[PDB]
Parts: structure tokens; C-alpha cells; sequence
């Protein structure tokens, strides 16, 4: 009985609200390439949600047979940031305004649940989506001990919203994020907005898979009944 119970829709940020993942992927792929290391564009999408350190160490361990130092991690992350910021500013994901407007018109409360602490994207939420969100109904990197795929960010969103899990749905693009929503016990919709096989998102625990935000918006009525 989803129409009766649903109160809130918990949106991830990168790859759901903002179309920033082509730029994060390119920056990771290219920084590693300049260091002579192979991290494909598609693989960078797999690691969406991991810390810079964890991502870097995955590549360092498999290619060089060793961990990166803290000095190597800090410098590669700086390099990645320089590259990312040299690209155009990320636009709103097509379909994101539309789905937000649709759920708002149904009396649902949008929330943001992001692993970002990147204040360059975080500050842009209010003014890219005016009236959609409330600062008190947002979860960012600043609010949590463990990021996705740990369920903590989604469990914290339920707490901030005064919600039970059966009163929310999660909208996620990334396998680690889908895993977090599922492990939080919330009905989780995957939107496959990048180059990954959609099966990866189903295997991470998504209850439904859609190929894009606009497709989900177009199908929202069919879900709810
Ligand atoms: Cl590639
Ligand atoms: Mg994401
Ligand atoms: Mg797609």
C-alpha cells in the first residue's frame, strides 16, 4: 500500500539531481592516466561513493602491489579536483526537476541524501532547486560517520524526517548507493544514468530499475498504484 504510506522521496545528488558523474568519471580516469595507472571511465562509476583514499588504493594495490601514501592520496585528490573544476559546471540532470515537481504535487516531501561534502555542489542545491528541499531534511558527508554503502546516511534521513522505512523511497544511480538504501530497509529505485549494466544495480538490491530520471518520472503513476 505505497500511496497510503509514502511520505518522502530520498534523492541521491550526483547522477540523480545533478549530471555530474561524466565529469567525476573523466577526472578520475584522466588523473590516474597521467600517473600511468588504469582506471576506466566505467570503473569510476562503479566506485561512486568510495572515499578518494579507497578508490586510489584499489588501483595502487592492483597495479603497483602496494598502498598509496597519505601524501600520494592528498596530491591525487587535489589533481582530480583541479581537473573536475576545469570542466563545465554540472547541469541539472534532465528529468530531476520534473520528478521533483511530480512528487511534490502528490504531497510527498523531497529529501537529499548525498555522500558529498564538496561544498561547490552542495551550496548549489538550494538555488538549482528552489523550494524543493529543506536544509533540515538533508543528509550530507558532514552528517555521517560511515558513507554509502553503509545504510547510515539513509537511516539518518529517516531520523531527520521522523519517518519509518515504509514511508520512504530511495532514488539512486550507483551500486554502492543502491546497496545503502536497500540495507536501510527502504524501497529503492535505481535510475541507470551512466554506462553501467543495469543488472549491477539490481544485484546491489534495487527493487525497480529505470534507465533515466525522465523515464522514472513518466512511469511514476504506474509504480504508486
Ligand atoms: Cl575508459
Ligand atoms: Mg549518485
Ligand atoms: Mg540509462
Amino acid at each position: 500500500h505505497m500511496r497510503k504510506k509514502l511520505k518522502a522521496v530520498l534523492f541521491d545528488m550526483n547522477g540523480v539531481l545533478f549530471n555530474s558523474m561524466p565529469y567525476h568519471s573523466e577526472a578520475w580516469h584522466q588523473v590516474m592516466k597521467t600517473h600511468g595507472l588504469d582506471l576506466s571511465r566505467e570503473e569510476a562509476y562503479m566506485h561512486e561513493g568510495r572515499t578518494g583514499a579507497s578508490t586510489i588504493n584499489i588501483v595502487f594495490q592492483r597495479e603497483l602491489g602496494k598502498e598509496a601514501t597519505q601524501e600520494e592520496i592528498e596530491s591525487i585528490y587535489h589533481e582530480k579536483s583541479i581537473l573536475f573544476n576545469s570542466y563545465p559546471e554540472a547541469e541539472r540532470m534532465p528529468g530531476a526537476w520534473e520528478l521533483l515537481q511530480k512528487v511534490k504535487s502528490e504531497g510527498l516531501t523531497p529529501m537529499v541524501v548525498t555522500g558529498s561534502g564538496q561544498l561547490s555542489l552542495l551550496e548549489r542545491l538550494e538555488h538549482n532547486f528552489p523550494g524543493m528541499f529543506h536544509k533540515e531534511l538533508m543528509v550530507t558527508a558532514f552528517d555521517v560517520k560511515y558513507g554509502k554503502p553503509n545504510p547510515e546516511p539513509y537511516l539518518m534521513a529517516l531520523k531527520k524526517g521522523g519517518l519509518k522505512a515504509d514511508e520512504a523511497v530511495v532514488i539512486e544511480n550507483a551500486p554502492l548507493g543502491v546497496e545503502a538504501g536497500h540495507k536501510a530497509g527502504i524501497f529503492t529505485i535505481a535510475v541507470n544514468t551512466g554506462p553501467l549494466d543495469g543488472q549491477v544495480l539490481l544485484d546491489a538490491g534495487a527493487d525497480l530499475l529505470f534507465p533515466s530520471m525522465q523515464t522514472l518520472c513518466d512511469s511514476w503513476d504506474t509504480i504508486m498504484l
